[PDB]
């Protein structure tokens, strides 16, 4: 048995540049489908799809019109992100859920670890205590498919990858937010119904002790996403720190897994912040400073 | 044969995005050099040269600091364009050149036409007339050419082409606006020591009766500067209207050549606004819209 009654998947899209890390991420689209446990039902008629009008870059890159398919008409059209988050806020309370019995479900950490966590910082809103637990889907599936055994998958993203591997269709566009939605919810039902244990596997922390040494810098960083996210990890006040199944527990919401405060307490401010990367502004940090990290 | 004591050679660089013509263009990049008619000497030693931070864009496009060579940490330190722009008045002041009795000069239209009316209204601020009145090299060039002996150029760019003919090195690199002000500078003085009158031969204007016939549509203009500029035409208030050496007078400073009126009066608003252009509504002009020209 999964312990939460109801799964809310979620997807964002956001402003970008392909060959450029050193990029201020703002939320362009806000999707979410929800999921009845107890009654194993993709609920499609529950949903979230929003817009939202960056501050910071309000014109979108071709490539990144590109790659999500969204024009700038639609995001001209649309609320900024704080407004859109209150929307949010209020169509969570409308499903009348059980504050700790209901789970975001993302096809990584990105969501919520660097996307959310990042624009939240710019928005200026706390980070909810329901953000800074979910469940990473892909890291499940990483596991199931040890059990039910290796298999070659040409496929190129977390979702087309677990698309291929259940051998599921593609529904809709990629890089749609609601699209992506639309294909982790079907396949986290597929998964379900193949025996994956499904439960809150990332919790995201004030604190780890891999961040007391300073970063083993490295110049080219700004057009690999791999060294981009050590370099992310480092800024970011808050980091993914990974559970066990059988370790996670329900009354764990919302308190902070290292340093045990309450989540209106803990991630207002750094814990670890980088000085050894601030120190040079002969090649600064471009997203750490309009963040305002520095 | 320059009826100005003190000619101003202008650049400016701005934000954008190779592939998209329908970019809010904003200034990154602001250059000056003088040259002293008279002794026909470049000054270098009076020049205004400011970097200038974006607020529609933040972050350049990687093809952008590829194409101009600005790095993001140069524009993150930058002031916003209306604080450099009062640097600019003051600098003009306190080298005390006589309004009336000097004259900007660029390379092409793009500088004054486009890229100064654009940022201007983003920064709310009214045309002066000194932006109003100009001397386009590329133009008595392509006349220079006509006096003395057409010959084969490769290069692609105006500066290119002008280096080419009159056979100068590069100096510096391309795109860097100071830079492009010392190559126009010695074009320029070359151009006048082989006897070209170098005088204003472009003015912006109100009006203009080719504006009255609406344009003729291509749907496919985002991705092709020309038919851009064609767009750009109909959507800025201001024109460009060319005039003949022979005509023009110092006093017309000040005096739009189109409905006389004096630039404190014309230009506040726009005498031909394309309204054709602004009904299609799944098709918007994005800058048009993003800077209030609907
Ligand atoms: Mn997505
Ligand atoms: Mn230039
Ligand atoms: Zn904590
Ligand atoms: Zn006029």
């Amino acid at each position: 048995h999964c312990p939460f009654d109801t799964l809310l998947i979620l997807d964002f899209e956001t402003t970008s540049d392909a060959a450029n890390q050193d990029y201020p991420c703002e939320v362009i689209q806000f999707a979410i489908v929800a999921y009845d446990v107890p009654n194993d039902k993709i609920r499609e008629d529950i949903s979230f799809n929003k817009y939202v009008k960056p501050v910071l870059n309000r014109t979108l890159t071709k490539n990144c019109v590109d790659f999500t398919g969204i024009p700038q008409r639609s995001i001209d059209t649309a609320d900024t992100f704080d407004v859109v988050y209150e929307q949010f806020q209020q169509w969570l309370i409308t499903l009348g859920l059980e504050e700790g019995k209901f789970a975001f479900v993302c096809d990584s950490r990105q969501d919520l670890w660097r996307i959310a966590q990042y624009q939240m910082k710019l928005s200026n809103i706390q980070m909810p205590a329901f953000f800074r637990q979910y469940i990473n889907l892909y890291k499940i599936f990483t596991n199931e498919m040890d059990r039910m055994g290796p298999k070659e998958l040409s496929a190129t993203t977390n979702i087309g990858k677990m698309n291929e591997y259940y051998d599921l269709p593609t529904i809709g566009r990629a890089h749609d937010a609601m699209d992506d939605c639309l294909n982790i919810a079907t396949i986290l039902q597929r998964m379900i119904n193949m025996g994956a244990k499904v439960t809150v596997n990332e919790l995201l922390t004030c604190c780890a002790s891999w961040r007391r040494q300073p970063l083993v810098y490295n110049k080219e960083w700004r057009s690999s996403f791999m060294d981009a996210g050590k370099i992310f990890e480092r800024v970011l006040p808050l980091v993914v720190t990974t559970i066990r199944a059988g370790d996670f527990r329900l009354e764990m919401y919302g308190v902070c897994r290292y340093c045990r405060k309450g989540m209106d307490v803990c991630g207002t401010s750094h814990q670890q912040t980088p000085h050894d990367l601030y120190k040079n502004e002969e090649d600064p940090i471009h997203f750490a400073k309009i963040a305002g990290y520095y």
